């Protein structure tokens, strides 16, 4: 009774605030701006962000703790207040009576322990009435609780948070109050989702993980829209746009949302086209601090601010080597910055739902601290230029904060002090220095380091750190630099799979690895490179063997672009496409690598969407091929009219060893064809052909052509609907073929009886 | 003698006993009801053609034996079993369709319910009406004469043939199932030369069926005017129908859904309700069922659904049963079956066949055949029995509810999918709100239709038909959430989108609206000869600006739908090319027509034949013409600007910088325009196409038009075929032509030429097209 109206009370409260924090951002209306961000979830599917407790098709209060992993400005934090939103206004997500965000690097700063009551109710929102029936309610209701964690690699855990507690008014650490939140102790059943950085996702954590997400960024055609919604002013948005179409590292940047932003803030600058685009990372964040410094002159304008620059990037460093990334009243007097500092707008209010008034400070993203460190680890006259030797591994307070910052924090500060080194950016600092050598001096330390650091790296064997030393040497931009890093590295095989590899990497690896002097076999399977990063890619395709390009999200438009330059490039071989957008769109292009190139060796080009019409563009080009070796098609569909014109264009075919039709949707014409191939084909050795509709028929005139056949090892025909009587015709001819290894007819109808006696009646049946 | 008195008995008997039956649907007495409905005859030279009720056997000014199987098709609650009844009547009272004897009238789904083998005579005589006398005689006077039967066959897809149903049958007498009777009927096996009319749904079976087909035709629904009238006919207390007229031109969405008879028969029932208004007005197709239901409930809001939810639930579970096993009609044995006592059915969604007499221990049928849908699909939706992997079976994408919807035929399984999302609309899941076994209950079905609903598009596309998708659009329509179909149109790169004899009108187009405005890359929509109209226009404006094109070929739309679409077209950007063929458009259309073509001047094409402007438009348009400088396509195929108007045009085009094309066919223009299109031609430098066939341009008009053609040099095609010209305005031709070294082709088809004329004149020049 009172009880009800308490709680009712308090369900308004909540919605008020969440909603009221929750609606604009810290960098216009959210309403009017969120778009939409690549959300996969790991298998590894796409899915939207209202289908985040319902991935594949329900409900499902069983997995009680869900993870979202993103890059640092992925949209992690901007993808939970759009949530928050959606509830707070009754919209979505409304299984839930009450939504508690939490931002984790502000409870991180608690000092005193705290119980699950003060957690919520004095680190969130304070129940103006009847706060001891309210907890009772939630006590007794937790399946109808979200909690939210955003940004959860920012607390710092310890084996003595690491113990049971199971009381919701005991105060304990917040460390070990997760832990139990976790662990279903308190709360059971409580929804709880944790926003991340890749590098700190762990072992005992992904232990709790029932559903994990990723956050991939926008999509090619998701930049269009941000910056239409952005940009209403007339055709500005088409402008920029053009821009970007026609600028492609770029481009290729903006895929990560806060460099989608940064242009978006920086369009007039842009515009204007003198001279030169920015392409690397370290060029953006130089546009957005001159942006910044023009509405609170180059060189000069910087050095107009420079105290106050110096000042914030030694809060910032101090931060990152004490992981502390909000700050209080009395910090910020301690560092001894005064509203002119603050005004410049790098600093703004914690954006967090906590109780009245009143809030600590941040920087506007955890990259402007990492930036501005840099800054001040580069201009500062306290800085010792023997400490940046701990930005790349290769004793003071400097030296002392950075080994105790955060590897993933430490590694960004790194790249950006690499690109403030580079000839261009070095001018554009000069103003600032205090001695006209200092620049050159910090530059005579880092160079060197970054020389030696691919083969400081190599020597103690991980992939994701040589990532980040890739991405440095490409930020400083120095040619013979790059040149000097892969001199003497003998690599073969390069394999960056789940690394998060975007067209920004791409650019940066095109960079470096085309100074290698062997070929290397590049692999990149499961990454988003997309059709820019190809673009990115070009210039060291000359310098490999071998290309990987599997679950890349890469188009008609890519491939082609990607054949066009392949085609002067003695060196490549092998190209995998497994589990693109490719199309018969494509198969011109393909026709022309096979007819035109005379060195190429394989082609995977399974999981794709070619028709029977493709199929028989490229059987063209096959026919003129006399060097391929491997060629697959698993799960496309070429059926029995694709089928057939790649049988008849094989069967005088020279080197083809290896051949994959699987799931092509293939019928007993289509076996016929084949059949005809076996008869004459002297040189393919394997061939694969499971789920399809080949039937009885089909096996039959399959087993004809065997005769006559003498060079094929293994046939693989498991799920085609075959029967104990294509089974036998198969059998009859093969008591004559010696040359046959293996046959698989596994997962088709045969009765057991029937199966025993095709185990018998010939030893190399399979299942 | 006693065989003829026989007979005239029996045509007696069954004239007064179809007459009984026909002429009621109770206080409604169908002569005063029916309004017409637009009937369509479809051509392969296609558009199709309209025409009238009486017209079905003669649709082109002539009887004919040779098409004895004719089928009506529409949508459901198009008015086909209501079309039906008024035949009959017009037969049984001797008004119409008196070349019949004898009209057989059968409910399709009434014969698939019969459980013994019946023969002809048994059909004719068990089925319909049995001879007081002389049976035998009868039967052999049937057999003697089949050209002077009608059978009529209610709802032909309710049927469900076999493989073992297709085999031949040549006995009367002789029993045999139901399905391969009527094989054998249409095969002419029995009965040769009858005449049969179906009625169907339009995706039912049509292979085997429409090879039997000779005559086809469309049922489209209540036009505007037509709208008017059946409330007006239903609503004779004072002013009570002018209110509901002004209600629905006021309300758009609702007055497009009115179109189809089955929601203009709602409306009438629910018209206390609506009047009161205080409640938005319903626009989507669930919430017009939803009022529907909560009018019933109130003679027998959330707290009134809850009333009698058991009752519902009750009555869902028939209903999907039924759907399930292709059974859409329910025996006293399978009513108790399935529970529901007579308070379940004195609520009213069951009903008696429409033959049969009130009372009698008679099978009961759903109110219509969409009712069965919706309350199938509200028990899925409250049901604790029911399972939600059952409702992946709805959209694809186990338990005997899965079972009975995979065996559900798929017009009804979109209808019942279309319900289903809607009522998990968010303010129908308020609503049903006090009906959940569980707070949470209604939120873990959306959670899985929402998520099938996101894939439905993508799903379609990646299987390549037009038809299901339409149905696709429709139910993200009817959950009426936007980020979803957001979600849904998210990465499909569409660039043409053809729905072309889709059966699209208003409610069709709310729906698109809804959708296609969130698609990123501009389209191009084509949605000719269906009946979108002028409401359709309306509904439509939202997505407009997602178009690059819009071409709304035989739509049936007015001068107030173009000037209403032009208004908003002024404000899309993309929006670029506009066909407008073959509608009724006429000069009052003419002012807004020159504000597009002055004040957009990103525009390209404009294609406005077979309409009805004439010489006093072509002036109004031509002034804005001038202001215009990107027009390149510009058409007025089958108009008549006449001698007039093809001056005004002919003065602004000269100087106008960019038209390409220019198409004055059949427009009744005599040589005073081609003396003002000469005029032209000598300054104009952009024209590259000019056709002129189908006028009396005659030999003055021809030498005069040379004339200009001397000092012009950028025209390429010129065609004259069929002007009446001679082989002296053919020679004035030419003269001027072996000058000019740009021209590529000139038409002189079907002209008064003798064939020695023809010779020397094709050899002459290269160019002339003869
Ligand atoms: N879905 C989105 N729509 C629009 N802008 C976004 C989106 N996600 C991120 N951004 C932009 O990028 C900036 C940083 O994003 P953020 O969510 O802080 O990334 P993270 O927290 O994962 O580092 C935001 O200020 C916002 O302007
Ligand atoms: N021509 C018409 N005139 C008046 N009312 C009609 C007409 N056609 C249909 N209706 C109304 O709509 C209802 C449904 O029509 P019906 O003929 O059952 O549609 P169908 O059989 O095509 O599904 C009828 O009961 C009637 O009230």
């Amino acid at each position: 009774e009172f009880e009800a109206a308490a709680c009712k009370k308090y369900m308004s409260k909540l919605r008020t605030i969440v909603a009221a924090q929750s609606r604009f951002l810290s960098t216009l209306c959210l309403e009017d701006i969120y778009t939409e961000n690549t959300l996969e979830v790991r298998t590894p599917a796409a899915l939207g962000l209202e289908e985040l407790f319902s991935p594949n098709g329900h409900l499902n209060e069983d997995a009680d703790t869900v993870l979202v992993v993103g890059e640092a400005g992925s949209g992690k934090s901007t993808l939970l207040q759009q949530v928050h939103l959606l509830w707070a206004t009754g919209q979505d997500f409304q299984e839930f009576l009450f939504v508690f965000p939490f931002s984790c690097r502000q409870l991180q700063c608690v000092a005193r322990p705290l119980s699950v009551m003060t957690l919520l109710f004095e680190h969130c929102c304070w129940p103006d009435v009847g706060q001891q029936d309210v907890f009772q309610f939630l006590l007794d209701h937790p399946d109808r609780i979200l909690l939210t964690f955003d940004g959860f690699d920012e607390f710092k855990f310890k084996f003595t948070d690491h113990e049971r507690h199971c009381s919701p008014t005991d105060p304990t650490s917040v460390q070990t109050l997760l832990f139990n939140l976790l662990q279903g102790n308190l709360l059971k059943n409580a929804r709880k989702v944790l926003t991340s950085r890749p590098d700190a996702v762990s072992a005992f954590l992904r232990k709790y993980v029932r559903t994990e997400f990723n956050l991939k960024g926008f999509s090619e055609e998701g930049i269009e829209l941000y910056l239409r919604k952005c940009h209403r002013e007339p055709g500005v948005a088409d402008r920029l746009i053009h821009l970007l179409q026609t600028t492609s590292a770029l481009h290729g940047l903006c895929h990560l949302p806060v460099f989608s932003w940064m242009v978006s803030k920086c369009h007039q600058e842009l515009l204007l086209q003198d001279g030169g685009s920015p392409k690397t990372t370290t060029d953006m964040y130089l546009l957005i601090l001159q942006h910044f410094l023009r509405h609170a002159l180059g060189p000069s304008l910087l050095q107009g601010r420079l105290p106050t620059l110096l000042r914030l990037g030694q809060l910032a460093l101090w931060g990152l080597g004490m992981c502390c990334y909000v700050f209080s009243a009395q910090q910020l007097q301690a560092a001894q910055v005064d509203p002119d500092d603050i005004s410049l707008g790098f600093l703004v209010q914690a954006q967090g739902v906590v109780p009245g008034s009143t809030a600590p400070l941040e920087f506007l993203h955890i990259t402007f601290q990492c930036f501005l460190a840099a800054f001040y680890l580069v201009l500062s006259t306290d800085v010792p230029t023997a400490s940046l030797r701990y930005l790349f591994n290769c004793e003071s307070t400097v030296a002392a904060l950075l080994q105790k910052t955060e590897p993933h924090n430490l590694q960004i500060t790194a790249a950006f002090l690499a690109g403030l080194l580079s000839r261009e950016h070095r001018d554009l600092l000069a103003a600032c220095q205090a001695s006209e050598r200092s620049l050159l001096r910090r530059r005579a330390c880092a160079r060197w380091c970054l020389a030696r650091s691919l083969h400081k790296h190599f020597r103690s064997i991980a992939m994701p750190g040589f990532l980040w030393l890739i991405r440095s040497l490409y930020e400083m931009q120095e040619e013979r630099l790059a040149q000097e890093a892969v001199r003497g590295l003998n690599v073969e095989h390069l394999k960056l799979t789940f690394c998060g590899v975007g067209p920004a990497e791409c650019a940066a690896l095109a960079f470096v690895l085309r100074h290698l002097r062997r070929p290397v076999a590049l692999q990149l399977d499961h990454n988003s490179v997309g059709d820019i990063g190809v673009e990115q890619l070009l210039p060291c395709l000359g310098a490999c063997k071998a290309l990987y390009l599997r679950d890349n999200n890469i188009s008609d438009r890519g491939i082609c672009k990607l054949i066009e330059h392949a085609l002067h490039c003695e060196q490549l071989q092998k190209l995998a496409l497994f589990n693109n957008k490719l199309t018969d769109g494509c198969a011109h292009s393909v026709a022309q690598l096979l007819a035109c190139k005379q060195n190429f060796l394989a082609l995977r080009l399974g999981n794709n969407h070619i028709t029977a019409e493709g199929a028989q563009v490229l059987a063209e080009g096959l026919r003129d091929n006399s060097s391929l070796q491997f060629l697959g098609f698993w799960g496309n569909k070429v059926g029995d009219k694709g089928a057939q014109a790649l049988a008849e264009a094989l069967s005088d075919h020279q080197s083809l060893k290896w051949l994959s039709l699987v799931g092509n949707n293939i019928g007993s014409v289509g076996a016929q064809a084949l059949a005809s191939m076996l008869e004459k084909n002297v040189a393919l050795e394997e061939l694969c052909l499971e789920e399809n509709h080949l039937q009885d028929a089909g096996v039959c005139s399959l087993a004809e052509g065997l005769k006559r056949n003498s060079s094929l090892k293994v046939l693989k025909l498991s799920n085609n609907c075959i029967t104990f009587v294509g089974a036998e015709a198969l059998l009859q001819a093969l008591a004559s073929n010696d040359t046959i290894l293996e046959v698989w007819l596994r997962g088709n109808p045969f009765s057991p009886e029937e199966m025993e006696a095709l185990s018998h009646r010939d030893s190399r049946l399979l299942l």
